[PDB]
């Protein structure tokens, strides 16, 4: 009950654990862990399930989820590596998603993640301890690029991010996902939060909300708020799991390999089953307690 | 109580066929393409960012980050059938041919031959021709089928020779600073083949073309695992005749070259995969 490691809110953060966040984060960046994560998310994007198809490892299938969070847990073990006392936080869009202008939430602010991309520098984030010069990024390709860049809110696909709303609603489906566990599932718990209904939603929401290498598959995990973004989204997924305790994962068998429950998720050996029950991982969401 | 590693050649024909089966199965169930893409996410990841070196090639890693790719892929074969080993394809014998493509290695029941010049190099023979097997181009997405071009550039017209190897032995040190393709009087960077290249490891690529050719395609080619248990048993050799020596860097080399750090994309460090014996195999030859 207190053994459990615990994931809190960004807002509910002390300036000290805020600090050392960052510290770590930036330790990992300096050390090559960081950039471990960037190639596991892109090599995972572009290994499809099966070949040919639009699914991949880690979106736009029932993976997603399991994927997602193998990677947070591994990222995690790396910040506590650096310093023990931290846990990933989570950032909380759909409250965010409130406020008149969403780039004065704390999160944005120059001690934690630095604000929106500035105009005048083709939307370089020149704030915070990720401004250009200060952290080195990679493009598609794994070779070294411009800076970080983020323009909140700027495609007509995405000028808003979800609400409250959005969460619930999809919090209601009755199902994790379903058949062709894709793009397309309708009903799916695992689709929609994805963001893919009437998309882009939710998840996908968030990505092109935040706009710059965020914005797009190869590059996004550039951005540190990748991390608070997918913790978000696994606290999400973890409520959906006590809502609805007579479910589990699908597909359990006959869908593309490295989507079953039992199957490896590329490019690990973790399978969905090794990771479907977060407090058997370790770790707690702060509003659990 | 060891795992044997043998000689394609020492192989029995059943040996031969419970391989080429097991290699197939791993095909059809997803497997075998978790290795394409490890090894050409491997080859993108530079270390660091910028530098010429990667986490597969061209650094000190290039050795042992190849030994744990073998042994995963042969805990795989074990899965689909236990009596099954990683072969190797001693290609300095092959060498000694005046045709090495006349070696059984290329026959219809093992490898299958060389690409097909009236088909554009399609190899259209083995168990691996063309439309009996898939493959991936450099983004992932699938491609024409399996290319071959034995011997057709001028940088390689020749397999290495025993001399090659021989002399690779000699060398007193595992790998030296820079720790890259540069690297002098290194163990690691003449046995990967980039001194007065293309030699050795990287003159066995160029030899075979088509996808073997290409660091993003070339374990589309399941010669890439016989060719590299092949450099592996040469890596072993030199660790029994230099007892002196040991991996390096030990340290301040980049970050996932030196002894104790991770190997992109998996956990396992240079320190884990050093002593063959104790991760479960020999080569017939240390009998
Ligand atoms: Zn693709
Ligand atoms: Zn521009
Ligand atoms: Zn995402
Ligand atoms: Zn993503
Ligand atoms: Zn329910
Ligand atoms: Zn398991
Ligand atoms: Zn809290
Ligand atoms: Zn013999
Ligand atoms: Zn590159
Ligand atoms: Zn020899
Ligand atoms: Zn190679
Ligand atoms: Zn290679
Ligand atoms: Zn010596
Ligand atoms: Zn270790
Ligand atoms: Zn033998």
């Amino acid at each position: 009950s207190n053994k459990y490691r615990v994931r809190k809110n960004v807002l509910h953060l002390t300036d000290t654990e805020k600090r050392d966040f960052i510290r770590a984060v930036l330790i990992l960046k300096e050390k090559g862990i960081y950039d471990r994560y960037i190639a596991w998310h892109g090599a995972a994007g572009k290994f499809h399930t099966p070949p040919g198809s639009d699914r991949n490892a880690a979106h736009m299938s029932s993976a997603f989820l399991p994927w997602h969070r193998e990677y947070l847990l591994r990222f995690e073990r790396d910040l506590q590596s650096v310093n023990p006392e931290v846990t990933l936080p989570y950032w909380e869009w759909e409250t965010d998603a409130q406020l008149q202008d969403p780039s004065q939430s704390p999160i944005w602010s120059a001690g934690f993640m630095g604000g929106n991309g500035n105009p005048k520098k083709d939307f370089i984030v020149d704030t915070g301890p990720f401004a250009a010069g200060r952290w080195t990024t990679i493009d598609e390709q794994g070779n070294p690029s411009g800076g970080l860049k983020r323009n909140f809110g700027a495609t007509k696909e995405a000028p808003t991010l979800p609400t409250r709303d959005d969460v619930l609603n999809a919090l209601k489906i009755t199902q994790y996902d379903t058949p062709p566990w894709d793009m397309t599932s309708q009903n799916s718990f695992r689709n929609q939060l994805e963001g893919f209904i009437n998309g882009p939603q939710l998840h996908n929401r968030v990505h092109r909300w935040v706009g710059g290498q965020m914005g797009v598959v190869p590059t996004a995990p550039n951005d540190p708020v990748f991390f608070l973004h997918h913790a978000n989204v696994d606290r999400i997924w973890s409520v959906w799991q006590i809502v609805h305790r007579d479910q589990n994962y699908q597909p359990m068998k006959n869908g593309p390999f490295g989507q079953n429950f039992r199957d490896p998720m590329y490019p690990w050996n973790t399978t969905p089953e090794d990771v479907m029950n977060h407090r058997k991982l370790g770790y707690v969401y702060d509003i659990e307690l």
